[PDB]
Formats: C-alpha cells, sequence, structure tokens
C-alpha cells in the first residue's frame, strides 16, 4: 500500500482552506455548543474532496460569471451575478454538492472586487476589450445568495459603473463582522430549502478531545474587531491528499508535530479519515510551538487511541 | 522516493507570478528578450531563488504599516514601509533582490490596503479599528524601493488611510500599455543595480523554445487583455521545495499525458534550473486536453533531441 504522508510546509508556508489567506496559527478550544459542518477545506484523508472544496486557494470565496441586470433600490446598487463552475461551463444543480465549488461556507458580508472584461472587443478601441473594477459586497445571508440556483446579488455602494458583461469576484475579507457566523451555513438555495450535498459535521467522540484548527484572521472593510476563520485542514493537505489518494489503512492517523531542527516531538494528535484533527486538551488557551513545526504521520491507530495531554 | 511532479491539472494550479489560477499553456519566440523572472523560481532539487516564497496569496502581496502622506492635486499617495511576509523587518543585505513575493514586472499593481489599528478602542470594547480601500502601487515609481524598506501606494481621492499596519492584497493592473512582465523594476531605485537574483533562462538548443503557464490579469479599467507567464506553477515550486529530490543530470524528460485515456501527447525538457523547453518554432494554439498533465519519464541531458510539439 501506498505510504500515507502529510505536507512538511509550515504554518507560514500554507494558506487556509476556507479563505484565500496565510495560516495564522493552531487553535483548540471547546466545540460541544456549535455545530462544526464547514464545507470548504473538506477533503477525506485518502483524497475524497467533499462539500464545494476544490483545488485552488485563489478561488476560494471566488465567483465567475456575468452580470445580467441591476436590481439596485436604496441603500447602494445591486446587481444580479450569474454565477459558473470555476472553469466557465454551467453549474449543474442536480449534482451532488452543496453549490458552486469554492462558494462560501459562512454566513457574512464577503468583501472583495468584482472585475470585468467585456465579451467582445469594442470597435472604437482597435476590437480590444473594455475592462472595470471595482469593490463590492456578496451578502451570503441575503434571499438572493442562491448559489445552487446559479445566482449571487453583488453591492457597489454608489458605484453604478458595472455593465451585463463576464465577471469574476475576488474576496478580499468582510464588509463588517456584526453578524459573521463562521459556523452557520449560508442557504445555498435561498429561503426554506434546505441544503444538499454536504460535508458532514464533525466532533470530537473521544473524552477529553478537542478538535484541532488552523486559524486566519480576516480583513475588514471597516468597523471594528480582529474576525478568524477556522479551517480543518490547510489547503496544502487538500491538494497532497487529492493527489496521492493513499489507501487510509485505519480511520485514524497518529500524527506528531514536530520541529525539524531541534528533531524534537512537540506534541501528538488523531488525523480521522474524514479530515480533520482532534487533540487532547481541556479549554482554549495559547499553543506554544515553533514557527519551524509541521505534522508527520507515525502509525495507524484507531478512535480509542488515548492521546498524551497536549 | 524518485523524482515526481503534480498531477495537479492546469485548471488545479495558480501561476507563480501572480495569485490567479492558470488560463493556458504557452510557448513563443524569446531571441530578442531576457527572459529573468523573479517569482516561481525554483530548482527542481528544491532550492528557491529570486523573491520565490511558498504562499500563492502572497505572491504580489506587501505588508507592513503606513507612515506618511502626500497630496498630489486632489489625490493621496502614502509611503507603505514593508516587512517580510512574517512580519519581520526585512534585512537589505540578505542575498534576495527584495522581500520575497515583490512584484517583479515594471507595471501599475492594482489592489486593496487594508488596515487593522495597532491599539484598541475602548468605546469599542477595545477591539481595533479597520478599513480597507483600493489603490495602486506604481513598480516604476522612484519610490518604489522595496529592497530598501519601502513601497508608495496611491488610493486616488480616498482619504481615510491611516498611519497603521496595513497588507496589501493584489487584484490585477491598473493599465495594459505600461505593464511589461518581462522588465524588471528597479527594487533599490533610481541608478541603483538589483542583486540576488535569480538568473535569466533560454533556450541553448537549436529548435527550442521555453514552455510558459499564462494568465490573464483583471484591469481596474480600460482596454486590453494583459497576461502573465511563469516558468512553473505554484504548486511545483511548492512540490520540489519538498521533495527536494536529488537531480541525477541537469535535464528531466517529461510527458505531458491525458490520464483519461492514458496516451502521451507531447515531451519536453524540465531544466534543473527550474524552467521547461519544447520543440517548437512560433507561437500557435496549443492543442492539449483539460485533464493533461507532466510527467517525469527520465533522465536526459541538454543534447536530447525533442519530438516535435
Ligand atoms: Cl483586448
Ligand atoms: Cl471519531
Ligand atoms: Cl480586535
Amino acid at each position: 500500500s501506498k505510504p500515507f504522508t502529510i505536507p512538511i510546509l509550515t504554518i507560514g508556508e500554507m494558506t487556509n482552506s476556507r479563505f484565500p489567506v496565510p495560516i495564522d496559527m493552531l487553535h483548540t478550544s471547546p466545540t460541544e455548543n456549535i455545530v462544526v459542518q464547514p464545507q470548504n477545506g473538506r477533503c477525506t484523508i485518502d483524497g475524497e474532496l467533499l462539500g464545494t472544496t476544490q483545488l485552488i486557494t485563489s478561488n476560494i470565496c471566488s465567483f465567475r460569471g456575468s452580470i445580467s441586470g441591476h436590481e439596485g433600490n436604496d441603500d447602494q446598487h445591486l446587481w444580479h451575478f450569474n454565477i459558473t463552475n470555476p472553469n466557465g461551463t454551467p453549474f449543474d444543480p442536480t449534482e451532488d454538492v452543496p453549490a458552486p465549488l469554492g462558494t462560501p461556507d459562512f454566513r457574512g458580508q464577503l468583501y472583495g472586487v468584482i472585475s470585468q472584461r467585456d465579451r467582445e472587443g469594442t470597435p472604437s478601441e482597435n476590437n480590444q476589450k473594455a475592462n472595470r473594477s471595482h469593490q463590492g459586497v456578496i451578502s451570503t445571508i441575503s434571499p438572493k445568495f442562491v448559489p445552487k440556483l446559479g445566482s449571487v446579488m453583488i453591492g457597489t455602494w454608489t458605484t453604478d459603473d458595472i455593465k451585463n458583461q463576464p465577471s469574476k469576484f475576488t474576496p478580499i475579507g468582510l464588509n463588517d463582522d456584526d453578524n459573521f457566523k463562521q459556523w452557520e451555513l449560508p442557504n445555498y438555495s435561498g429561503a426554506l430549502t434546505l441544503n444538499m450535498g454536504l460535508a458532514p459535521s464533525v466532533f470530537p467522540t473521544y473524552p477529553g478531545e478537542q478538535i484541532l484548527f488552523f486559524r486566519s484572521y480576516l480583513p475588514l472593510k471597516g468597523g471594528y474587531g480582529s474576525p478568524f476563520i477556522d479551517c480543518l485542514v490547510p489547503q496544502e493537505w487538500v491538494a497532497h491528499f487529492y493527489q496521492e489518494s493513499a489507501p487510509a489503512q485505519t480511520d485514524v492517523a497518529l500524527i506528531r508535530y514536530v520541529n525539524p531542527e531541534t528533531g524534537r516531538v512537540l506534541f501528538e494528535a488523531k488525523l480521522h479519515r474524514q479530515g480533520f484533527i482532534t487533540v487532547a486538551k481541556s479549554g482554549d488557551s495559547p499553543i506554544n510551538v515553533p514557527a519551524n513545526g509541521y505534522f508527520r504521520f507515525d502509525s495507524w491507530v484507531n478512535q480509542f487511541y488515548s492521546l498524551a495531554p497536549m
């Protein structure tokens, strides 16, 4: 059987699988009263992509397609954004997926830039294509956020310079974090319709364990705070497992966090086949590890393995 | 154990010179240009060169703090002190051209500057204030001196910028005609030569051209379809860096394969320095499947005669 392996990249060499930014830190805390069911950054350790997970970091929380019309009443200009697969073909809602791959998996106000390049050249400019880019916000809580049905709504404040043309949304952060709920899924089909094709929720089963997350802070357009988003594995682990597809000889890999300079093991954890990590820790306190550290696969165990306290 | 290349498709990889997906393969004659990019430079045995770092989202990004302002008619320019990507002060005596990820082209880099203030606000439960706005970083300005620790960012008529910690996230370009992807900026400004460079690359074998991975870039406005060509995808940089596989010879023979049909489509040389050549003359459509990827075949040398692509 092909040996299972984990990337040796450091935290400072990897990206969050739920938002296209570097990982800032490891994080663990109790999650008994939250449902942990993210849809980006979901890959089994034997290489099966789940949820809305795709391979390209820059496509996480990005949309592409075209603007078809203005809806903008009071407050701001609003635009109807027909979205397509990341490769440009029409999204098929009968696929067993929640929404087009990379769609955001949280409730909040996604801030970024919409860029357009027109589909036909301009005859008075030697047939070159016209372009425009402006800031925009995509509310993932709007009743018009229906990515599974092929469209979302984007607002551009007082900017009216948006055409009915091919468009891409590149995420930057959040408009505000007033109601940012990273563990609450949006309605991918809007009001009164349940989500489908979901990666399952994850939780520790063994007494005394918590999930270990990879955390990144997010920029804000305005207001106050230091919002953050937690992923189950880095995006580079998704791409590694997807390519390697090593057989999972049991459903739990024992992994150790190591300092390659000193050669010493710092702590150990369980990497569950479903694609998430648990550790033996109670509470939320500083995780004192070196910047050069990374996880190494040690051996195949099971869900009843008793980890050393982290 | 042996030498491997990622099996990711073009549609699963990112440009190593700008944080966007790869759109297509490209080859054309380059005898009259100097191909010396500084991002996306990694030897096949894992040595990072130039300004190359590992994270796609840090390519063409800067972080640091704003420290000053200059008016320009009704427009605003800001002094942006930059640090290493990990936040520590950049040491210009290091044998690198500039902080890792600094742009490697002359152009008007368009993106968004985001700030989060250093100290909290008591009236907001000691939370930090934030703001983000569009900006342009000219890589041709005399004030573009990243090797010396700073660049200048313009925000048009927006004056809502503080002397606070800041990050610039790139989106694309402000114009097409002044974007020269093969002309390096002056990392130390006027009258000072660049240092720590990854070397220029070129085909030595008669009849060969460099094969590039091309992406189109967004524009803030105006006309055009600008593009940027990298030598290998960013995911190849990360693969070679981790694997650090010994280069048995200085040239790997690689074949582009369709995994569904199992058939080889064309072959190429992957040079140890970190670039690909093909036997082709001219620039014409490269007709390959979207599912295709390169596979290492064998170790050869610079005199291997490739089949015509
Ligand atoms: Cl054009
Ligand atoms: Cl379990
Ligand atoms: Cl804060």
